[PDB]
């Protein structure tokens, strides 16, 4: 041990280290600075960035041997904090460059070091400075970012005032469709929004630690678990085996479809006769710390049979494979598409035919903060869960009866969260943390680190699909055929619904009379599927807009105009045979049609012998709402002091639940002229708050929109003076009138899709967009840059431009990962971010443009539709097309890796 005084945000540490401690654990756990992020702990996301002696540094690979006595540290604590804010941390809040704000600490500490060394950096010179750095964001798309670095530099360089980085009312008085900055903004840019590892380490001595010993094989069978020697260990309370779970230790698939083949209790939440994946959890650790049960959990013996593994769709579902559950056939569920006449004869005699085989592959959610959760048991009894549940009351009655306990006895509860972008529409350490509380009466904690947050949580499903076009030469499509096969890992949950995506979403935007199709879900021992942004529609929407760019190509026709030529118009049917609510579709292509044109003339002009460019088109349709008839609640409360509280169950994984809320309820509120700062907004809570469904299916702004707009209403009514006017919250207590007020709204005209057709009326919002990729390829190295993006929009009606912008922005940047570098394919290459080909921003083009084009929804709430999953239905699409544009060759299977290109281009 030595004893290091040094300075910490300006005050005197007299500090007592191991040499070899790293500075992020020091910081973190011996000074309580929670604000120093803790995401890959390898050196690769720069959450962690502090300021060492005038040098930006990560801080999980900075040992203290290398902090010199009377070295000078900055943490995000030292920048600012709230009531004291850095121009930096108001830039952030005021250009929404917090989203989940995981990430925000460390760009804001990066930022205050380039600012430092550079006090008037060009954009470039930002967008380097963070490519050095290794600052990631997986929320943001990184062009937010930039704008705070560039506004806060102004006001630093007396360029422009302070006050001019504050949010200016807009008079009108409506924050619906502003740039209100979100509520959560100043907690996450100052460090004060604890995340579940702040949590964690906020917590009583007592709480117990958990490591996770996980199986080391795909498949297998289970004979024993050896805890003898993990028993011995410092710190080592005891181990948690499938022997002390109290219910099925099972978790249910709850929805899973009649004509699934399984009955979809297949997930185990701790193994018990098998193992289905690599990484799957056979006993839990519980110790002092993370480190002392980790350590244990190595010295756990699991005495197994290896089975052969299935690691691809095409492998598990072959007529002879053996069945991975003893009793369901691999292939689970199949779902038709039946639309119009039969095929057949139409291809026969159509004017042109095309035909493709496309692959998209398990896309890696990697959200800057790893899994983590934790459970104890209440003083009332009941057990309580603080995770990542975007959908708390969906996880608790998917592992109520597996951990042995009535809906009553627990309380499932969001902690704010770092991002997910979907892997928490499924349980992932819930039933874990909750069978330990239960077994040890003890508070548990439990932190995946970053391989684990890889090789252990669920994944975008593979998809090996073939589709079809017949038309016309005029371009008319007539008819499409499709199939496709869906690798959704062993565990079966929203499996079948996932393939079914497949018949609402491939070949979606056009006008398709005739329509033939089967798509088929397998297990395999790969890692199963969790929902990824876009659920089905990246998969579906890849194969149909690169087969129409094939069509156009035949034909001989421009790719935007044949698109244009069959985009949805009044009288038209998507592919499950209902009416579209809105017809933008000809609209944004119309506007979009100049800037097309434009982008190929420089395209032309500035392509060279060695580097060429390229253009590409696509569309994307995804629904808003969970299929069929959907409903949401809220309560509006007015509070005692004259707030108004307003309860909802919207999960945030950093996409705005707080400024969804708000907005949404002040434009509801507004005949009573309620201020947005007296409107809260409370985190989700099974036993508190209703159930106003999960986040996911791009729903909320929709479905729980409209609920808290019902609940305002009624709000309103049950405030409103006979006269004209309203009553103040010590006059309805004194007249003995009710304060807190349900609304409830459903998507009453929505129907779910037919198990033998396919069709039916599944959402009665969906989101419409047109995307244009601009890509410079490499012709020597296979490398492709995108140069940049852009998405024309409709989405009814912005709630919060802020919102909407950071997420089209964040979606683009993803599209550019799955169309480029992003798979999760080896077990081990593939477990860290920079091996899985997470975007850092050089990656990101600065050049991301958005054109709203809002055709004001029916259904929605002032007019809105969803947002969240829009701008991932088909980038990688338009960025493909953008490559054939460029270069003349087709990449049929993401991602499009360097060598996978210079193969296509030298073939
Ligand atoms: S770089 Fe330190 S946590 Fe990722
Ligand atoms: S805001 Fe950057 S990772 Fe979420
Ligand atoms: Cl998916
Ligand atoms: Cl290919
Ligand atoms: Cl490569
Ligand atoms: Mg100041
Ligand atoms: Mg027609
Ligand atoms: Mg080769």
């Amino acid at each position: 041990m030595i004893q290091k005084v040094i300075t910490v945000n300006g005050i005197e540490q007299n500090l007592f280290v191991d040499a070899e401690a790293l500075l992020s654990d020091v910081l973190r756990q011996q000074l309580g600075l929670t604000g120093v992020k803790v995401g890959c702990e390898q050196g690769q996301c720069g959450a962690c960035s502090v300021i060492l002696d005038g040098k930006v540094v990560r801080a999980c690979v900075t040992k203290m041997k290398r902090v010199a006595d009377g070295a000078q540290i900055t943490t995000i604590e030292g920048v600012g904090q709230p009531e004291n804010l850095h121009p930096l941390q108001k830039a952030w809040v005021l250009h929404g460059g917090a989203q989940c704000g995981f990430c925000s600490p460390g760009f804001i500490v990066s930022a205050k070091g380039l600012l430092d060394t550079n006090a008037d950096p060009s954009r470039e010179d930002v967008r380097d400075w963070f490519q050095k750095h290794r600052n990631a964001c997986r929320c943001t798309g990184y062009k937010p970012l930039v704008d705070a670095v560039m506004d806060a530099a102004a006001v630093i360089n007396g360029k422009k005032p302070e006050t001019d980085l504050e949010f200016k009312m807009p008079a009108d008085g409506r924050i619906w469709g502003s740039k209100y900055p979100r509520p959560t903004a100043v907690a996450k840019v100052t460090g004060t929004l604890d995340y579940g590892a702040d949590l964690g380490l906020k917590m009583p001595a007592g709480t117990l630690h958990l490591a996770m010993v996980q199986a080391k094989v795909s498949h297998a069978n289970i004979k024993g678990i050896d805890t003898s020697e993990a028993l011995t260990m410092p710190g080592v309370h005891s181990v948690i085996t499938h022997k002390d779970v109290k219910g099925k230790n099972r978790i249910t698939g709850l929805i899973t479809f009649p004509t699934n083949k399984g009955d979809g209790w297949d997930r185990p939440i701790l193994c018990d006769e098998k193992v289905f994946q690599y990484g799957d959890c056979i006993a839990l650790v519980c110790a002092d710390s993370e480190a002392n049960a980790r350590a244990a959990a190595e010295k756990v013996k699991v005495d197994l049979e290896e089975l052969p593994a299935y690691m691809s769709g095409p492998a598990a579902a072959a007529e002879d494979a053996i069945e991975i559950h003893p009793g369901t056939p691999n292939v689970y569920f199949e779902q038709p598409i039946v639309k119009g006449e039969d095929t057949g004869p139409i291809f026969a005699s159509a004017d042109v035919t095309v035909e493709g085989d496309f692959y998209v592959g398990r896309q890696p959610h990697m959200p800057i903060e790893p899994d983590v959760a934790f459970a104890y048991m209440g003083d009332d009894g009941k057990c309580y869960i603080h995770s990542k549940s975007i959908g708390v009351h969906l996880h608790l009655y998917m592992i109520a009866p597996g951990v042995g306990l009535e809906p009553d006895q627990l309380v499932l509860v969001a902690n704010p969260m770092g991002g997910t972008f979907g892997y928490k529409f499924s349980p992932t350490s819930e039933a874990l943390v909750a069978v330990a509380a239960m077994a040890t009466g003890r508070p548990v904690h439990l932190r995946y680190n970053y391989q684990q947050q890889q090789q252990y949580t669920g994944k975008r499903s593979p998809w090996e699909m073939n589709v079809k076009f017949a038309a016309k030469k005029d371009g008319t499509l007539l008819a499409m055929e499709s199939d496709w096969l869906v690798d959704h890992g062993p565990y079966s949950e929203f499996g079948d619904l996932l393939t079914l995506r497949g018949a609402q979403f491939i070949g979606a935007g056009y006008n398709i009379p005739n329509i033939r199709g089967l798509g088929r879900t397998v297990a395999t021992n790969h890692v199963w599927g969790s929902a990824f942004r876009g659920y089905g529609a990246p998969q579906s929407m890849f194969a149909s807009e690169c087969l129409m760019d094939m069509l156009a190509e035949k034909l001989g026709m421009d790719p935007l105009e044949l698109r244009y030529k069959n985009a949805y118009r009044p009288g038209d049917t998507n592919p499950t045979g209902q009416e579209p609510e809105v017809f933008s579709l000809p609209d944004m292509i119309d506007q979009l049609r100049p800037k097309y044109q434009a982008a190929l003339e420089k395209a032309q002009k500035e392509s060279t012998a060695t580097h060429k460019k390229g253009v590409g088109i696509s569309i994307g349709v995804y629904g808003s709402g969970l299929d069929g008839p959907d409903a949401s609640e809220a309560w509006a409360e007015l509070n005692a002091d004259g707030t108004i509280t307003v309860h909802t169950a919207w999960e945030d994984h950093g996409q705005g639940a707080d400024i969804g809320c708000v907005g949404t309820a002040h434009e509801a509120l507004r005949p009573m002229g309620v201020a947005p700062e007296k409107i809260k907004f409370t985190w989700p809570n099974t036993a508190t708050t209703p159930n106003s469904g999960p986040s996911g299916g791009s729903r909320q702004q929709v479905m729980t929109g409209n609920a808290i707009r019902v609940a305002c209403e009624n709000l309103l009514k049950a405030c409103e003076k006979p006269g004209g006017g309203y009553y103040t919250y010590d006059e309805l207590k004194a007249a003995d009138k009710p304060t807190k007020i349900t609304g409830n709204w459903t998507a009453s005209g929505a129907t779910h899709c037919d198990a033998v057709t396919g069709l039916g009326k599944p959402f009665v919002v969906y989101m419409y967009g047109v995307f244009m990729a601009e890509v410079t390829v490499d012709v020597a190295t296979g490398q492709t840059t995108v140069d940049g993006m852009t998405l024309m929009a409709d989405l009814g009606s912005l709630c919060n431009q802020l919102a909407t912008d950071g997420q089209i922005y964040g979606g683009l940047a993803q599209g550019i990962g799955l169309a480029l570098s992003e798979d999760f394919e080896d077990i081990k290459k593939h477990a860290t971010l920079v091996g899985a080909g997470f975007p850092f921003i050089k990656q990101i083009p600065d050049k991301l443009d958005i054109v709203y084009v809002n055709h004001p929804r029916p259904d929605g709430p002032f007019g809105a539709s969803g947002v969240g999953e829009l701008p991932l239905t088909s980038p990688h699409a338009a960025i493909i097309n953008a490559i054939k544009s460029a270069t003349g060759v087709r990449i049929y299977r993401l991602p499009a890796y360097p060598e996978k290109v210079l193969e296509a281009l030298k073939a």
